[PDB]
């Protein structure tokens, strides 16, 4: 397998470089950052290769600016993380609009060079991968965004840890806005496949708090963080896992009254990224919500659609 | 760790020795047959030491006959797989009070050593465990059997193969008897956390043919089998790990209308064995049907629980 990591120089690029390259599937790993990167990122490739030092990996690490894409050509995915992070002192559209410049540029370039995917990581992701599917022009399952895949894993935790079970038998999700606007699909929640209703102690589960918990430290460690996500991402569709993960993907009408957007939502993942988005009949208080969160979504999507 | 399987001799008892040797938890391996078996299990502990070769296990193997179960003492957990298989000429019934004498010669002669968990895999395995929980003595949460656990993983199997979907995103579970009786729960069979009933997939999913094929296969290997299904348990044990499985239990009113007998249900298990019955809603056909197998069960019990 060939990936490209646009952003390799920041912290969640450099991280991911790591755990990728350790991979038994990865073959050729690229690393593009901005001319004056090249000496980080030139000694990020040594420790690289100070950590594959001993094992019998052949994955050959290539270090390149973004002036010339030629070398993503052939890439099976193009993780894009470059960007400016939650800003100090700014607000949402001034970081949308600065990012969207960002990520569009790219995934316009890689665009003139090849076909490929794009995994989007830069935030606001759900508005980030929207602008690379448009700047791309690219079929819609061959770009997405993390969107509320780790988001959804934090749940899991915190729910498994109210009920007192084991880790594996839970199964939940969060679909929406990898912000303010998520929304936790209790109608979707199993623990050992049965329905969360049905458990006297649901009543009791504190959601507003565990929420709160989610959309403030949502990209933490959990005592597992952004990286791992990824490389769970990038191992499903290397291995054509098919498994119904939660990610930022394009949806036109699959959940009546939501269409021209990207937004967090349950998708059938494999070789071919977006294989497939699920819809299914969510309960009043979701769809309600869901709504709410795609209209926040769309507005940003407008005002970065022509930047 | 200490474990004792009585009835190590048989194809399930040695199959089961071998995985177990090769625990890192396992401490005192303890292998009981009948007088005859001795040189048997004398080679079943030589295949098992070359097996555990060149590895660094400081697990202890013992061969005893079943004059004097002393050596069962502080066993962790006991598990019976003597017993005579289904017999190609003879009737449930005749099979029953057969293997009811022997698990239950057993089940009161571990009781005047020690106070410890039994594992019952001999068939009628719901029968034979409401046995050893009579002629033991022991509390409710000690006495257990495999029951419908290897037949709701087979069922899971068949499951994520029909919608396509990857195996870690289905649960489901098969409630009742291991016999032809059994009853799947669709109630309680999550996709990705999401009901089955949600998907258009699911009617026309085959569930006849597929009841049937486990059914008449449910002990046969998974291209995983009974011995690995018997380990699932034993770690979930000794680890403490808070699973929601489906075994043979004792149950007193969890389920409406159901009293006095051992079936294939919900239950929590830990390092204190059946930790709790989990007692839900199920669907009008689940229930009516699970009286029914329930009713067949309480036949056998009346009819063994003097002998
Ligand atoms: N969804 C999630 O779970 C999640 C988690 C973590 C981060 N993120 C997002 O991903 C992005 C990176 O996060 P981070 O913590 O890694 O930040 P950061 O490490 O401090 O830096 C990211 C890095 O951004 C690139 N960059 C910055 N401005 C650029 C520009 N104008 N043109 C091209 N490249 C530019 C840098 O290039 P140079 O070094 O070449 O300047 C560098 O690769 C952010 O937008 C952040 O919000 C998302
Ligand atoms: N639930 C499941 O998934 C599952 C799967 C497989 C088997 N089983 C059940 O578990 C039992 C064993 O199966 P199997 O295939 O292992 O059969 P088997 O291998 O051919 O023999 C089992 C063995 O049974 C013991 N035994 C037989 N008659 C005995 C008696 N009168 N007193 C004491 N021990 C006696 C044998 O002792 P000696 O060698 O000392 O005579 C020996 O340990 C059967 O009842 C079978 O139905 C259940």
């Amino acid at each position: 397998m060939k990936v490209t990591i646009i952003g390799a120089s920041g912290r969640v690029g450099s991280a991911t470089a790591l755990l990728l390259a350790k991979e038994p599937f990865m073959k050729d790993l690229v690393l593009i950052g901005r001319e004056h990167s090249i000496n980080k990122l030139e000694g990020l490739r040594e420790d690289i290769y100070d950590a594959l030092a001993g094992t019998r990996s052949d994955a050959n690490i290539y270090v390149e600016s973004d002036e010339n894409l030629r070398i993503i050509d052939e890439s099976d995915v193009v993780i894009i993380t470059s960007g400016v992070p939650r800003k100090e002192g700014m607000s949402r559209m001034d970081l949308a609009k600065t990012n969207a410049k960002i990520v569009g540029k790219y995934a316009k370039k890689i665009a003139e060079i090849c076909d490929t995917k794009i995994f989007v990581i830069t935030n606001p992701v759900d508005v980030m991968t929207y602008k690379a599917l448009v700047d791309s022009k690219f079929e819609r399952n061959q770009v997405f965004g993390l969107g509320t895949h780790l988001d959804s894993l934090r749940f899991k935790v915190a729910i498994a840890k109210f009920f007192g079970v084991h880790i594996d038998e839970v199964r939940t999700r969060i679909i929406g806005e990898h912000g303010d606007s998520m929304v936790p699909l209790l109608s979707a929640t199993s623990i050992g496949g049965i329905p969360i209703q049905k458990f006297e102690r649901f009543k009791e589960l504190p959601i507003d708090e565990i929420i709160e918990d989610v959309k403030t430290k949502g990209e933490q460690i959990i005592r597992f963080g952004p990286a791992a996500a990824i490389l769970n991402v990038v191992r499903c569709i290397v291995n054509n896992e098919k498994r119904l993960l939660t990610l930022s993907a394009y949806v036109d009408g699959e959940f009546d009254g939501i269409r021209d957007v990207c937004i967090g939502v349950p998708v059938k993942i494999g070789r071919d990224g977006i294989e497939e988005v699920v819809s299914i009949e969510l309960d009043k208080d979701e769809i309600i919500a869901f709504r709410k969160s795609a209209e926040i979504i769309k507005k940003y999507c407008e005002e970065v659609k022509n930047l």
